[PDB]
Parts: C-alpha cells; sequence; structure tokens
DNA sequence: TGCGCCCCCTGCTGGTCCT
DNA sequence: AGGACCAGCAGGGGGCGCA
C-alpha cells in the first residue's frame, strides 16, 4: 500500500518518506538543530552540509585548479567555467547561460516590464540590478582617504561624484574674469591681449570729430583750433 | 534514513555596451 | 571615457526520487 499524504496529492513508498514530506512542505518541523547557530533542518543530512559550513571542510577537489567545494554539485557547476558548457538557453532569444539563476535573472530584466528600479539614495540615478547599486555606491560615493585633486583647478576632494560633479561644473566656465570690464577669456592668452587694449584709456574725447585725449588741456586746445564756434574765414 | 541531484536564492566580479 | 549593463560565478539552503 503506497502512503498518501493527508493535505495533498503526494504519495510514498514507506512511511518515513511521508512524515519527512510533511515536515518539509505541511508541518515545517525541523527536529536537528546545529549546536553552533540557529540553523535546523528535517534530514541530517542537510544539518552535516551546514556543519561544513561551520568547519570550512572543503573535500571535492577540482582536477583542473585550485578550487574546492563543500557540495558535489557546486564542482560541478564550477566544470563549467573549464568546459565553457552553457546549458541553460532562454525560452525566447536563445541564449546560452551557465547557470539557471543567471537564465532567471535574463528573463527578469530583458524580457518582463514594470521591473522595480532602483535610486540612490544620495544622487539621482536609476540601476536596473540590485547589486550594480551597491557598486556605484562603493565607487561614487565611499569616502577616499587620499584625497584626488582636480584636473581643472586645486580643489581636492575625497569622493569620486563630488569630484566629478565639480569637474563637471567647469564646463563653458571661462577661467578670467578682466577686471576692467565684463570679459571673460578661457585660452589664458587672449585675456593678456584684452588687458593690453585697456592701456590706451584716453577718457576725454572731441565731440565733434574722432579724436581722444588723456588730458583735458589737450582736448580743450584741439577744441579752440579746429571746432572754434566763431571762427570767421 | 542516507544521499545524490537539481532546483532555489543571493551578491559580487570583470568584460561589454551605450551615451 | 566612464559607468551601467550583463553574464559569469561561487556561497548557503530546500524537497524528493532512489537506494
Ligand atoms: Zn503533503
Ligand atoms: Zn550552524
Ligand atoms: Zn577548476
Ligand atoms: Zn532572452
Ligand atoms: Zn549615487
Ligand atoms: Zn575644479
Ligand atoms: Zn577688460
Ligand atoms: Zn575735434
Amino acid at each position: 500500500r503506497p502512503h498518501k499524504c493527508p493535505d495533498c496529492d503526494m504519495a510514498f513508498v514507506t512511511s518515513g518518506e511521508l512524515v519527512r514530506h510533511r515536515r518539509y512542505k505541511h508541518t515545517h518541523e525541523k527536529p536537528f538543530k546545529c549546536s553552533m547557530c540557529d540553523y535546523a533542518s528535517v534530514e541530517v543530512s542537510k544539518l552535516k552540509r551546514h556543519i561544513r559550513s561551520h568547519t570550512g571542510e572543503r573535500p571535492f577537489q577540482c582536477s583542473l585548479c585550485s578550487y574546492a567545494s563543500r557540495d558535489t554539485y557546486k564542482l560541478k557547476r564550477h566544470m563549467r567555467t573549464h568546459s565553457g558548457e552553457k546549458p541553460y538557453e532562454c525560452y525566447i532569444c536563445h541564449a546560452r547561460f551557465t547557470q539557471s539563476g543567471t537564465m532567471k535573472m535574463h528573463i527578469l530584466q530583458k524580457h518582463t516590464e514594470n521591473v522595480a528600479k532602483f535610486h540612490c539614495p544620495h544622487c539621482d540615478t536609476v540601476i536596473a540590478r540590485k547589486s550594480d547599486l551597491g557598486v556605484h555606491l562603493r565607487k561614487q560615493h565611499s569616502y577616499i582617504e587620499q584625497g584626488k585633486k582636480c584636473r581643472y583647478c586645486d580643489a581636492v576632494f575625497h569622493e569620486r561624484y563630488a569630484l566629478i560633479q565639480h569637474q563637471k561644473s567647469h564646463k563653458n566656465e571661462k577661467r578670467f574674469k578682466c577686471d576692467q570690464c565684463d570679459y571673460a577669456c578661457r585660452q589664458e592668452r587672449h585675456m593678456i591681449m584684452h588687458k593690453r587694449t585697456h592701456t590706451g584709456e584716453k577718457p576725454y574725447a572731441c565731440s565733434h570729430c574722432d579724436k581722444t585725449f588723456r588730458q583735458k588741456q589737450l582736448l580743450d586746445m584741439h577744441f579752440k583750433r579746429y571746432h572754434d564756434p566763431n571762427f570767421v574765414p
């Protein structure tokens, strides 16, 4: 007589298999507890596997490289890196993948809509993968003990994002102000040339011809000669 | 019950692609 | 260039078909 599960359509050869199944899916009773953490498992084999994680024992060793695993399947999975075997194939684009989890990620990102994308808490950027947001946080926003100087100025920064933000702030910016007027140069040579143009001030100018003079006396004697209002031929 | 077998999930890594 | 992208890749863990 087969042993039938009371709560579902499962049949087992022996009573032990049935009580094991009910513990896994129905009662969630895990009687084998670890002596070092809170882990409990339905089977002793799972607990013994979990203990290998505590002790770090790696009995299965790869015949190609130095890799050793705590499980046989992990070593089989590792062999795909040497063999280049890509068993799992996408059922839409027929793309090859090494692991089933990799394929699950692919169909999520490249074949599903309304995907929850993550926003950076510090800057206004959106990232598809959660782990890539971690890469963004570790690279852009993490403190740096050795400050990096600005390529354009002498300010120094300890955060990559602030440095790039400030470096981007020098776009279309004129490094020279030309105190005497509103001119603004960027080539550092036109500013020298513009400085020379200001030297010939000549504030005084004639009201009847284009000539200009540095001294009021020079202007007036020019005016009294060329532009006399009561000249008689 | 033991255990291999496969599937989960998670998250970092290093080359690729898009602006 | 530079950074998101994308698959590669290894960690711990679940259920059960077979012995
Ligand atoms: Zn059941
Ligand atoms: Zn433990
Ligand atoms: Zn290897
Ligand atoms: Zn696909
Ligand atoms: Zn950010
Ligand atoms: Zn700067
Ligand atoms: Zn000027
Ligand atoms: Zn004049």
